[PDB]
This record gives structure tokens, sequence and C-alpha cells, in this order.
């Protein structure tokens, strides 16, 4: 497929092999769900770029299941911090909070409330990036400087428009994948 090729062009190849990790703990093949593919490397960018901007953020994003509740439960265990029901995307040292990082094709507000509806914890904080450059955050708590959000909402655009050239971003925006 197209698809594969682009996310071998676009994403590097560390991203891509925790992807393919990601996928086989799906049990699912990247050739097959390649829109799982792209949107999988893209959340696992955009995680590192978030925990990048700042070292003020934990990543848990990217971690086998093991050393990410191992370092959840350091996190919590020095901190205090209620521990999350769902493995979260990172935690902030400043604000000490865990944070979920979504990134959607559809509106911002209705993922968000998908997010908020799942996890369940006030405590947790979200933080939703679409692919046009909108963002939906906690209270209104963007957390980042705004530098660091544009670069994020440009790699997305980015990678929404290398889509298009390519004439895949409608079979990727009309997934949920
Ligand atoms: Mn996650
Ligand atoms: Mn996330």
């Amino acid at each position: 497929s197209a698809m594969e090729d682009f996310v071998r062009q676009c994403f590097n190849p560390m991203i891509v092999e925790l992807a393919e990790k990601a996928m086989k703990e799906y049990g699912e093949d990247p050739k097959i769900e390649t829109n799982k593919f792209a949107a999988i490397c893209t959340h696992l960018e955009v995680c590192f770029m978030y925990s990048d901007f700042g070292h003020r953020f934990e990543i848990i994003e990217g971690r086998d299941r093991i050393m990410a509740w191992t370092v959840v439960n350091s996190i919590c265990n020095t901190t205090g911090v209620e521990k999350p029901k769902f493995l979260p995307d990172l935690y902030d040292y400043k604000e000490n909070r865990f944070i979920e990082i979504g990134v959607t094709r559809r509106e911002v507000h209705i993922y968000y409330l998908e997010k908020a509806n799942k996890i369940k914890s006030e405590k947790t904080h979200i933080h939703i990036f679409s692919f046009t450059g909108e963002e939906m955050a906690t209270k209104a708590d963007y957390t980042l400087d705004e530098e660091s959000r544009a670069r994020i909402k440009t790699r997305l655009f980015t990678i929404r428009q290398e889509m298009a050239s390519r004439s895949l971003w409608d079979s990727f925006r009309q997934s949920e994948r």
C-alpha cells in the first residue's frame, strides 16, 4: 500500500518500530490496518514532541506495559498523585499531573468528550490536537508555550497535507482507527 510507504518516509525509524510493536500487541498487521498504522505513528510523534518541549515531562507512551506501569508507580510513590486507571501519555513535573494526549481527525470537542468520558479522572489532564490547527485542553490549560504548540500543529497539518498529496487523506480521516 501507498500508506505504508508514506509512513516509512515521513516517520523516523524508531517511531515506526514502536508503532509496529504496538500493532503486534494489537495482533494487527501494518500492511492491512494502514490507517491505524499512520495514526499510531502520528500519536507517538506528537507525544515525543510534547515531552521534548520542556526535563519537565516524563514519557509513558512508547514504553512496554511493564515499564510504563513501573514509571507510573514510581511517580505515584514519590509524589502521592493518584494512580490512573488507564496508562496516560505523559507526566508533568511542573504542574504535577498526568497528561493524556489525543490526535483526532474529527472536531476537537467531540474527541475531547470521548477521551474525558473514557478516562473518568478529573486529575488526568487532557490535551487534544487536530490536523487543522485546533486544540482543546482541560480547563483551557494548554500546558505548553505557544511556540511548542505551534510546532505540533504545523507537524500535524504537514502530515495531513502529505497524505492529501498522496490521495490518502480521505481514507484516513473517514477512518476512526
Ligand atoms: Mn497513550
Ligand atoms: Mn493518547
